[PDB]
DNA sequence: GCCTTCGTTGGAAACGGGATT
DNA sequence: AATCCCGTTTCCAACGAAGGC
């Protein structure tokens, strides 16, 4: 069978917004019209505009891809890393991957995330996620 | 009639960790 | 080492029924 829900991209989502914030004057069934949405649709997008553009920003470039603002459950090690390493490519040097995962593991201990594998399967999502 | 909220649940994307490039 | 794979799990978000203007 074909699709019964559409999923929007953060980038696409991000259009919809701005078209309504430079178009006061026009219905909202018009606006949905315009994006082939459901009106329904529409106002939920309204309603977690604030959200949504939170996301554009956080997945950057990705935000062409990304259309779920799903967190890992090692969301709060991943914020640690990457301040880390974010601080590391200010003085505009590369972060090695075994680093990386070294790093992860060490955050994890702290945070007593005796489950923290830093899994393959984590690791190349980390990096794709993020990205 | 227009538009949004509520609630259901479709489906994006998380997971581990062995397989593969 | 970095990626990919895949059976499974977890939970974000789309959209129709309802209901307030």
């Amino acid at each position: 069978m074909g699709p019964k829900r559409r999923q929007l991209t953060f980038r696409e989502k991000s259009r919809i917004i701005q078209e309504v914030e430079e178009n006061p004057d026009l219905r909202k069934g018009e606006i949905a019209r315009r994006f082939n949405i459901p009106p329904s649709t529409l106002s939920t997008i309204l309603k977690n505009k604030r959200a949504i553009l939170a996301s554009e920003r956080k997945y950057g470039v990705a935000s062409t891809c990304r259309k779920t603002n799903k967190l890992s459950p090692y969301d709060k090690l991943e914020g640690l890393l990457i301040a880390w390493f974010q601080q590391i490519r200010a003085a505009g040097l590369p972060v090695k991957g075994i680093i990386l995962k070294e790093k992860a593991l060490r955050i994890a201990e702290e945070l007593g995330m005796d489950d923290f594998t830093a899994s393959n399967g984590w690791l190349d999502r980390f990096r794709r996620r993020r990205s």
